[PDB]
């Protein structure tokens, strides 16, 4: 049962298609239109079905050419409020109809952030990107919210003519609009079947870049140079991504770079990757994002969760096979250097919680949670450790991505749970059933906490940020005149991260200690966002005064939620910037993205 829906289930209808005509009004921050959903019935006389909705405006419901009766239930807090169809003729099973509904979004829309010219980089035009990513979509258009539910889709977005409409899925032409000529209606095609919550669209003054045979950089025109160059070994992780998990099948893969309140790392929306452009750190660094939502066009977009209780299902194997692309391209030590560093993010997330918290757990219990609060690292992570464990227990990454590809071919097009994935593993891997049975399921899948066991993991490229760390924890005042700028002169971005993620994870440190990393290492001149972010938490939970107006500026001048609410709740935590953070957020929030806002404000017990 889909516990975050409240639309009538797989079981009795199932949407198949969506035809979308829309206009985005800038003025009045709303999307206007028509939603027509091409609905199969699974139930012998079908006579209503109930649909998610959440700030919708519904003005009529058109079948057959006649308007219909639909009733609104009561408000469900986060889930929003269903909406009951009265259809005009009972339905047999297998019968498809299309039910067209004319609706209006809310300027509040949870899926939505509408930007003035002032927040974007070129100052003339406004901006508008959508993040349905879980249950968000309801608050764009009337839908069967559920990943359990797979369609394809079809629309033609009205904009102002000087700005460009993107979705996830393949463009197919632009025309002056018949109704407006200071319009144009952008056309797109998805013509493989995803679960809603992939539905996007982005409206903007945007420009393109080709960097592959099937990859256009998106974003506006102030960042198109450095995007391109950022993300030009696209193609090379496209072609070891197909490799390991078969055919790529979405045609296309073009990546936009949104603004810098873009609420995560990425979105993996088909055809057309979301970016957080915090990844522009101009060495290619941060690519790891990049292979991350490459691997979602297998695990996640063909392969999907039947429920948000099965997520890990999702993140766990994407993860999997992200590392897997980096290790193809870097080195199976790096593979390594990269799971030990996501064993020690699960660490974290599992103090953060406590280690008896239920989200702590791998498989979920959503029932009355909104996902957006049970969003962590577990997933990710906690997933990720099951897959390299079996791995290992299995015979290696070579006889595990065997199963990796053919999890994928079984169950493309499919929404599965973890029961569907467990029977598959055991059919699989037949002949090792009894290596199988030696795994603690029940802890693994249900328990809370850190997992059962910790596989092994190679240390070559750990060891120097581990001795390095544990230099600075273990020194007294008279060893800090030892350190000297010479000590980083053999460490990639990535061990200096690392070096700054171990003593973080020892913080506070000594406020002397701090302030002779910045003189000998000088970590506030690094642009790049994972180390300046690390570095910036080191000096606030050390108590660095100074650290104070860098750590707002990053707060506020991004938001991408990894970065800025532990920065807020950080600076909350620290007396002598505690009303600074609070007044920041008091006025910043207005302007945030809905769902940061949402979050950031019950860190910091801001109503
Ligand atoms: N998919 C994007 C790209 C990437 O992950 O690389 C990142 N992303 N954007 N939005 C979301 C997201 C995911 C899940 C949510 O609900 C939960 C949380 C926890 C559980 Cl156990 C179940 C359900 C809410 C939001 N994730
Ligand atoms: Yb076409
Ligand atoms: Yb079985
Ligand atoms: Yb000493
Ligand atoms: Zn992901």
């Amino acid at each position: 049962v889909d516990t975050c829906s409240l639309a009538s289930p797989a079981s009795v209808c199932r949407t198949k298609h969506l035809h979308l005509r829309c206009s985005v009004d800038f003025t009045r921050r709303t999307l206007t239109g028509t939603a027509a959903l091409t609905v199969q019935s699974q139930e012998d006389n079908l006579r209503s079905l109930v649909l998610d909705t959440k700030d919708l405006t519904i003005e009529k419901v058109v079948i057959n050419g006649q308007e219909v009766k639909y009733a609104l239930g009561e408000r469900q807090s986060y889930k929003g409020s269903p909406m009951e169809i009265s259809l005009p003729i009972a339905l047999s099973k297998n019968q498809e109809i299309v039910i067209e509904i004319s609706f209006e979004t809310s300027p509040k829309s949870s899926a939505l952030q509408w930007l003035t010219p002032e927040q974007t980089s070129g100052k003339e035009h406004p901006y508008l990107f959508s993040q349905c990513q879980a249950i968000h979509c309801r608050a764009i258009l009337p839908c069967q919210d559920t990943p359990s539910v797979k369609l394809t889709y079809t629309a033609e977005v009205s904009v102002p003519k000087e700005l460009v409409a993107l979705m996830s899925a393949i463009r197919d032409g632009e025309t002056p609009d018949p109704e407006d000529p200071s319009r144009k209606i952008y056309k797109f095609i998805q013509k493989v079947p995803i679960p809603c919550y992939l539905i996007a669209l982005v409206v903007g003054a945007l420009e393109s870049r080709q960097i592959g045979p099937r990859t256009l950089v998106w974003s506006e025109k102030e960042q198109v140079e450095k995007s391109a160059y950022e993300f030009s070994e696209t193609e090379s992780m496209l072609k070891i991504a197909e490799d390991l998990g078969g055919p790529y099948v979405w045609g296309q893969y073009d990546l936009l770079v949104l603004p810098p309140s873009f609420p995560y790392g990425g979105m993996e929306n088909p055809c057309l990757t979301f970016v957080t452009p915090t990844l522009l750190a101009g060495d290619k660094s941060l690519s790891n994002v990049i292979a991350h939502e490459i691997s979602h066009s297998w695990t996640g977009n063909l392969v999907t969760n039947k429920t948000w209780d099965h997520f890990w299902l999702n993140e766990g194997h994407t993860v999997y096979l992200e590392r897997h692309i980096c290790g193809r391209l870097f080195g199976e030590k790096f593979r390594h250097f990269n799971a030990l560093g996501g064993w020690g993010e699960l660490q974290n997330s599992v103090k953060t919680f406590g280690e008896t918290h239920p989200f702590t757990k791998l498989v979920v219990d959503l029932t009355d949670i909104d996902p957006d609060v049970a969003y962590s690292s577990v997933p990710y992570e906690k997933g990720f450790a099951l897959l390299f464990y079996l791995e290992q227990l299995l015979g290696g990454p070579e006889i595990f991505l065997g199963f990796l590809k053919a999890y994928v071919e079984k169950f493309s097009y499919k929404s599965i749970t973890t029961d569907d994935w467990k029977d598959f593993l055991y059919s699989y891997f037949k002949d090792k059933v009894d290596v199988l049975n030696q795994v603690d399921w029940n802890a693994w899948l249900y328990s809370p906490g850190l997992p059962p066991i910790k596989p092994n993991y190679d240390m070559t490229l750990t060891n120097a940020c581990i001795a390095l760390s544990q230099r600075w924890i273990t020194a007294k005042e008279d060893d800090l005149n030892s350190f000297n700028a010479t000590d980083l002169k053999d460490l990639s971005s990535h061990q200096l991260n690392e070096f700054l993620a171990q003593t973080l994870q020892r913080a506070p440190l000594p406020l002397g200690h701090i302030k002779r990393m910045q003189e000998v290492y000088n970590f506030n001149a690094i642009n790049n966002s994972e180390i300046r972010f690390r570095w910036l938490r080191l000096c606030i939970q050390s108590k660095w005064e100074d650290a104070i107006p860098l750590a707002l500026k990053m707060a506020t001048e991004q938001g991408r939620m990894k970065f800025t609410r532990p920065l807020f709740k950080d600076l909350a935590a620290f007396d002598k910037s505690h009303d600074q953070a609070v007044r920041t957020y008091q006025e910043h929030k207005a302007s945030m993205h809905p769902v940061t806002a949402m979050l950031v404000g019950k860190d910091l017990k801001v109503d």
